[PDB]
C-alpha cells in the first residue's frame, strides 16, 4: 500500500493521503542538504518543525560557552515552493543528522508543543518534553546518527496557501507582496494592563519601563493589533511605545513603534491603537516572546516633577495560519554535545508534498485527484494505533530504522 | 445506484447528501440560474463561473469592447437570495449550460477551468484561456454557440464545513441604509503587502500637492473583506501633509471602492509618523469581482513657495483578508466560457442547477425539518473510485454539450 | 480497453505511452489547436496539415485568390509552444475537425475534398479542389463533396513507430549584441538531402548590357518548415576579362512568394585560365521561414565591366549543392501531409478547426525540476492489438479523413464493441 | 533469471545481449574503469558521468577552486580505447562506484551529492553541490549527503533500446606529410544541430582605435565531447572605406577555459554597396577536444586603416550558423548526465573511482580476422521483464545514484527474489 510506504519510508518517494480531502493536485519529493559546523562548546541543537506544510524544515543553533544558544540558520527544502505553487499539504518526512567529520551524543524528542512552550531545552532536560517512550531517544553516538520521522497530527487537514508571491508593481523596489498561511489562525490575548498605575520622577530623556512580555511562537506573517488607554492627572506627558519580537536566541528580530510622541492630555481617554503587520520575510529566525516598551517624558518638566499616568488594554496577536497542524506543533528536537569544535554535522532528508501549480506552471503540470486504495485508511489507522506494540518512533537511532526498513521490506 | 453520484454526475436530477464525515443536520434543495444575455457590439465575451461557490453567487459576465478591454454586464445568482433564508450553506453539485438561443449557427466558445482564482489568470483572451490548465480533461475548444457548452462542478476536497452565507443579524439603527450581516469567515485567505521599505519621496513643491500611486496588486474578492496595517513616514522638511487612498479595482479595470486611510495629516519632524489602516469593506459593497488593489499618497505644502522641495521617506505592511476566501470553492477555481463571432444583439442563454446541504434560518427552522442524510455505505469509495479513473472515464469540468448529452444516457444505462 | 488504443483512435480522450521499444523516462501531454479562419472572396481554399509532425506545428491555411494563385494566410500552431517548455517530444496521437460555423448576415454552402499524401506538399502533383482526389489510391485516404457545415475530421495514423524522440527546437541559452539574436537546439536525427548538379561545364555566353546579365540557373521543388543548410561550391572559367558575378538563392514558398533570399556571390571577380570558386555555406534558421517551403531556385547575374571589342560575356560553369533539411526525413516531419481543400462556402464565413494533439515529451532545464518523468505503463498486448487493427484497416474503415458524422459514429461503435 | 536483467542491474557481473529488435552480429565485452582521483584544496570537486555514452568516454573530474570557478582535471575513460579496436558499439550496462579511500598523514570527512540529470553537460542551470539537488524531480535519480567513506553507485537506466550501433571515432587507414595527421570514421548518426542567427541587419558602429575594435557579437551554450562541423555564413554591408574584419570562433570548455579557437575571417576587407560574404567551415575534431565543451563565442575585430575625416566605423550585418555535433542526438551522448558533487573532503584524499562497462560490438577488420560474431542469445520474454521492471521501477526503488550500502543490499534481495 503506497500510502504506507510513503509514511513510513519517506524516501521512497510521495503517495497521496488516502483521506477525503479530495483536491486535484500533483506529488513531489523535496530533499533538505546541509552540512552545519560544530561551535566551540561542542554543543547544538536543530529544532525541527515535522509537519510543516512547505518549504521551512528546521533551525540550527550553536550553544555558547556563556549558556545561551545562537541562531545559525534556517533548514529548508532544495528548491523555494513557493516559488512554483500556491498550496501545499504535507504527506511524508524524514530527515538524518549525524556527524560525518567517535565524538559526542545525541538526545532526540517530539514535543507536542510549539517551540517557545518547552520548558527545558537543555541536552538532558528534553528527555522529559514527552512522556511517550517512543518520541524520544537518548544518547545516540554522533557517528550513528538520529532518524526523525514525522508522523501525523490530524489528517483530512485542508491545503496551505504557500505564502508566494501574487502580482504587484510599485515605486520601491524592495517591496514585497504574498498571498500567506491563512487557514487556521493562532490567536494570543494579552491583557498588558488593568488600571496600572505608574509613577515617576521627572529624568531628562524619559523613563522606560517593560509592561509585559510573553511567549509567542511564529515563523511566518503575523499581526498584531488592539489598543492602550491612558488616564492622566499630570499635564505635558508624552510617550513612546514600541513592540519587539524576540528569536530563540535572546535577539531581537522585529521592532515596530507603536506611539511616538504621543501626548497625553489630562482627564480624557487617550487612546493608543496597535495596527502591526509583520510580512514572513522580516522574520530572520524563529519568534519565541514579545514584550512592550514605554518611554514616558515630560518636555517642560523639572526635577522634581512627578510623572504619572494610569492604563488599560489588551492586545491580540494573530499568527496566520498559526493553528495549523504541523505549522507550529509539533517540534522536533535534536540536541548534540561534545563534538568536537569544527567537525561536521550533516543533515539529509525527503519532504513529500501534495501541491497545487501556481498559474504559470500549471500551463504545464497536469493534476489529478490520485490513485483510489480502498484500505490505505484503515490501515494507516491500525499501523499508528498499534505504534507501541510495533515500535513506530518519531526519533530513532538511524541504526534502528535501517533494521526496521529491513522488517518492512519483508511483509 | 448511488444518489449522490447521480447528483454529482447530473445536477439538474436534484441534490443528495454528499457521504463524507461532516454529519451535521441539514435540508436538500436545488436552486436554478436563468440568464438571457446580450451580445455586445465586438461579439465576443467572457463569462467568470465560481463552480464551486458555496452560495447564490455563480458567477459574472463580461463583455468585450472594441478597444480591447472587457467591461461588467453583471453577476449571474441562483434564482433565489439564499442568504434571506438559510444562514449556513455546503455546495452538494452544480452544472450550467451555455448556448446561444437568438438570431437578430455564428460564433463559437472556448471554455477552461483554471485552479487559481479569477486575478491570478496570466491571460484571458478567447484562444489563451486554452492553455490556464495542462488537464486535458478541463478545456474545451472552438465549440458551436448553437450546440452551446456544459459546465460541470468537480470537488476541490469533500469533508468541507458548512459556510455562513453572508445572512442579516437582527439590528436596528438611526440610518436607514444600515446593513448588518454575518459573515462567509471559516478559512480566510491572507494577503501581505509590504508597500515600502525606507522609501525615498522626493519632490519639488506645486500648488494642489504631488500624487503617486505606491504600489498595485492583484487580488480576488467576491465578499466582505478588511484591511489592517501601518504606514510610518519620515521627514526633514517642515510643514507637509498626507492624503492617502485605497482602491479596490474590478476586472474591467474600473474602481469599485476607494476609502480615505489619510486626509490632512501632517507630518511632524524627527518623529514616527503613523498612518492606521482599520479599513472593513461589506459585501454590498461589492458591485463586481475585485482583481487588483492600489494605494495613492498626495503630499502636499500648505504654506509652500515654488522652489521648496517636498520629501520624506516610508516603511510599512498591510494585511488584506479575504473573510472565507480561502475556503475551496469559494475564490478557487474558476471555469471560464468565452465566446466570440457571435451576432451583435444575440442571446448567449445561461441556464443551469446548483444543489446544497443548508441550515435554514431561525424563522424558517420553525417549519423546515433538517436530517442528518441517508446512509450510503459505499457511496464515497464509489465517488473516490470515479474521480482517481477520471482520465479513463473523461469525466470533464467543461463539455461540448452533445458531448455531455450522450455521457449522461451512457451513465443511465 | 487499451489505452493506446484509445488515444490512438480517439485523440481528444487525452493521451497514452505508444507500447514500443522506444524506452525513455518521459511525461504524457494534449494540446488543444484552435482556429477560427475566414473565407475569402472566392470563398476557396485549402488547409495543409502536418498529421504527424513531431511538435507545435500542425499546419497552414491558404485561401485560394480569383487569379488561381494561393496567398499564405497563416501557420496553424498548438495553444502552447512546446519548445518554450519541452527540448524533446514525439507524437502520440491527433485529430482535428474542420466544419463552418458561419452565415454572415447577408443562404450556407459549399463542401469539402480532403485527402492523406504519402509525399510532402512540393510533391503534390496537382493542389485544386478536384485534382486531390487522386493524390492517393487507398480509399481510406480520402473523402468527397463533404457538406461544409457537416465537416471533416483528420485522424493521424502512423508513419512508423519505435520513433526516436525529436528535439523540439527549443531555445538555448546565449546572449549577444543584436537584439533580435536566436538560438535553438533544432530537430536533426534524420536528416532529409537534396543534391542538385546546377551546372557540368555550361556555356553561358551573352552581349554586354549595363547592369549585366541575369540567369536563373535552376529551380527546384524541396520541402522545408525548420532550419536547413545549404552548401556547396560552383566552379566558373573564363576567357574573357573583367567579368564579375552575384549570385543569389530563394526559398520560395507554396504561395510563390519568396520567403527567402541569400547572396552567395557579390561582386565576384572572374580571372581568366583559373579555376573560380564560389562556395556556399547557408544556414536557414527556423525563425526566418515564414511559411512553408516549397521550391529553391540560384540566380546568377554576370556582368563585364571591364570593356574590350569583340569580347563577349562568358564562362563555362560546374557545381554541385546539397540542401539539408534538419530531421527533414523524420517519419511525420514533412510527410505526410493532409490537404483539406474547401469551395463555394459564402465569402467572410469562419472555417473552424479544432482539434487535439498528444506527445511524449521529456522537459527543459526548468521545468525538469518540478516536472517527474516515468517510463510509462507497462501493457502486454497493446502493439500487437495494434498492428492487429492496423493491418484490419481497410475491412474496419479507419480513415485517415472522415466526414465527421462519419467519425462520431465509428467512435460509438467503438465505446460499445 | 534473463541474463540481461541481471547485466543491466547488476552491470559487474558481465554483458548481456539487449533483447530488442537491432539484430547485428556482435560480440560482447566489459571494459573495468579505474581512477585514484586527488582532492585539491578546497576538499570539493565535481565528476561529470555520462552514464549512456556509448564508447569509452566515461566521464571528467573537476575540481572547485577557491575562487569559486570549477578546474579541468582530467578525463575518465575504460581501461583501453575501444576505437583501436572495434568500428560499431552499443552499450549494454554500466555502473560506476565513488569513494574515498583515504586519509593523508596529518580525521576523515565529506560528503557526496549526486543526481541524474535528463539533459547534456551545459544544460544545467546550477552545478553547486547543493544545487544539483533539485536538477531533477524523481526521487531515484538523486541522492543526497552520502558519507564519502560510504560511497555511492552510478547504475546507468535505458534512455530508449532499438538503438543503432555506433560507429567509435575508430582510426582509418591513411597516409599524411604530418606526422601529426589524424583520421578517423565518427559516430554520426543522429547528429545534433543547434542554429544560432547572430545577426539580422545587425548596426555597428564606432571610432577608430589603432589595432580596431573588438565585440564578441554572442556567447550560447552547447554541448560537445566528440567532432563537430560549424558552417554558415555572414553577411557584412557598410557606407564606410577602408575597413577590414577578423572574426574568431571559440569552443569553451565547462571550467570557462578556451578549448578551440578558428579564425573565420582574416584581415577581410570590406566593400562598400555590396554584400561582403564571411562563410564558415569549421570541422574540430575529436582529438582536438580536451575536455567537454560547453559553449561557442564569435568575435568580430573591425580595423578602419583607411582614414577619413568625420568617417567612423560601422557597418550592418546578418547571418545564420548551424552547429553540428556529429551523432550528438544518439541517446547517451550527450544526455543524460550524471552528476557526483563532494565537499568538505581532506585535501590531498584520493577519492577513487572503480565500474564495468558492457558493450555489444563489432570489431574492426584486423580483429575481425579471429573474433567470431553472432546474433545473440534468443530470451523470449527478456524484454517484456526489462519493460516491466522499468514500469515498476519507483515501486522498486531502482535507482541510477545509490548510497553504494543500499545498492549492496538491492544486489542481495535480487540474487534472492
Ligand atoms: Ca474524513
Amino acid at each position: 500500500v503506497p500510502f504506507i510506504r510513503s509514511l513510513l519510508m519517506p524516501t521512497t518517494g510521495p503517495a497521496s493521503i488516502p483521506d477525503d480531502t479530495l483536491e486535484k493536485h500533483t506529488l513531489r519529493s523535496e530533499t533538505s542538504t546541509y552540512n552545519l559546523t560544530v561551535g566551540d562548546t561542542g554543543s547544538g541543537l536543530i529544532v525541527f518543525f515535522p509537519g510543516f506544510p512547505g518549504s521551512i524544515v528546521g533551525a540550527h543553533y550553536t550553544l555558547q560557552s556563556n549558556g545561551n544558544y545562537k541562531f545559525d540558520q534556517m533548514l529548508l527544502t532544495a528548491q523555494n515552493l513557493p516559488a512554483s505553487y500556491n498550496y501545499c499539504r504535507l504527506v511524508s518526512r524524514s530527515l538524518t543528522v549525524r556527524s560525518s567529520t567517535l565524538n559526542g551524543t545525541i538526545n532526540a524528542v517530539t514535543f507536542q508543543g510549539s517551540l517557545s512552550e518547552l520548558t527545558d531545552v537543555s541536552y538532558n532536560g528534553l528527555m522529559s518534553a514527552t512522556a511517550n517512550i517512543n518520541d524520544k531517544i537518548g544518547n545516540v553516538l554522533v557517528g550513528e546518527g538520529v532518524t526523525v520521522l514525522s508522523l501525523p497530527t490530524s489528517y483530512d487537514l485542508g491545503y496551505v496557501r504557500l505564502g508566494d508571491p501574487i502580482p504587484a508593481i510599485g515605486l520601491d523596489p524592495k517591496m514585497v507582496a504574498t498571498c500567506d498561511s491563512s487557514d487556521r489562525p493562532r490567536v494570543y490575548t494579552i491583557t498588558a494592563a488593568d488600571d496600572y498605575q505608574f509613577s515617576s520622577q521627572y529624568q531628562s530623556g524619559g523613563v522606560t519601563i517593560t509592561l509585559f512580555s510573553a511567549n509567542i511562537d511564529a515563523i511566518t506573517s503575523l499581526s498584531i493589533g488592539g489598543e492602550l488607554v491612558f488616564h492622566t492627572s499630570v499635564h505635558g506627558l508624552a510617550l513612546d511605545a514600541t513592540i519587539y519580537l524576540i528569536g530563540f536566541d535572546g535577539t531581537t528580530v522585529i521592532t515596530r513603534a507603536v506611539a511616538s510622541d504621543n501626548g497625553l492630555t489630562t482627564g480624557i481617554d487617550n487612546l493608543m491603537p496597535f495596527n502591526l503587520v509583520i510580512p514572513t520575510n522580516e522574520i530572520t529566525q524563529p519568534i519565541t516572546s514579545i514584550k512592550l516598551e514605554i518611554v514616558t517624558s515630560k518636555s517642560g518638566g523639572q526635577a522634581g516633577d512627578q510623572m504619572s499616568w494610569s492604563a488599560s488594554g489588551s492586545l491580540a496577536v494573530t499568527i496566520h495560519g498559526g493553528n495549523y497542524p504541523g505549522a507550529l506543533r509539533p517540534v522536533t528536537l535534536v540536541a548534540y554535545e561534545r563534538v568536537a569544535t569544527g567537525s561536521v554535522v550533516t543533515v539529509a532528508g525527503v519532504s513529500n508534498f501534495e501541491l497545487i501549480p501556481n498559474p504559470e506552471l500549471a500551463k504545464n503540470l497536469v493534476t489529478e485527484y490520485g490513485r483510489f486504495d480502498p484500505g490505505a485508511m484503515n490501515y494507516t489507522k491500525l499501523i499508528l494505533s498499534e505504534r507501541e506494540r510495533l515500535g513506530i518512533k518519531t526519533v530513532w537511532p538511524t541504526r534502528e530504522y535501517t533494521d526496521f526498513r529491513e522488517y518492512f521490506m519483508e511483509v
